[PDB]
């Protein structure tokens, strides 16, 4: 796999995804309880992202090469995790807060945010 | 000159990139405090930009997919695009300065790698 294009792919779509409940919830006035648990998920996203910024130097360093060892893909790995986790909290509050009432889950959400990424 | 929100996510997406590249160069190197401080004024140049241009995200979604935007929005857009360009000139310039590159082919090798990486 691309290491660095993976993490810095979920990292962009976890800020992206961030951006938009903000927006969401100026646009319609959400509880103080729903912006902090918003604020919550960002802190979350930047902590993890400094986790993984080696990687990011790292590859370019060593010719571009996705030659890691065995402890640095691990930390990758579990990374990824914890970032899939976000997403999926995400998901979860964008459904709690009214977004996507009229749609199948947060399909079209989810498609639209992707668009931003690539 | 641009597309609306797609614009405005891949020009800060770069910019959190850029920054978490030199932070990534500078735990290997080694750093100073004030090596890391330049750093963090980039960050936080980075963090001021996008929040005013977040809106934006959920706009364009509240609007069918289309860059479609009032005389306010569409001024503070100009605004905004303009100060990513500068923070963009400025991480470049923070490039030579901490030694990563020296000249416009070495600049040009890094931003290269930074785009591959969020296209």
């Amino acid at each position: 796999f691309n290491g660095a294009q993976t993490v810095i792919q979920k990292i962009s779509w976890l800020r992206t995804a961030i951006a938009f409940l903000k927006g969401y919830m100026e646009t319609t006035g959400a509880t103080k309880k729903e912006l902090e648990q918003v604020e919550k998920l960002k802190e979350r996203v930047d902590e993890i992202a400094t986790a993984v910024n080696w990687d990011v130097y790292a590859q370019y360093a060593r010719g571009d090469f996705n030659l890691l060892s065995d402890d640095e893909y691990k930390e990758i790995q579990k990374a990824l995790l914890v970032l899939e986790d976000i997403k999926e909290q995400i998901i979860v509050e964008m459904l709690r807060v009214g977004l996507a009432q009229g749609q199948m889950g947060t399909l079209k959400i989810s498609d639209y945010l992707d668009s931003l990424d690539s």
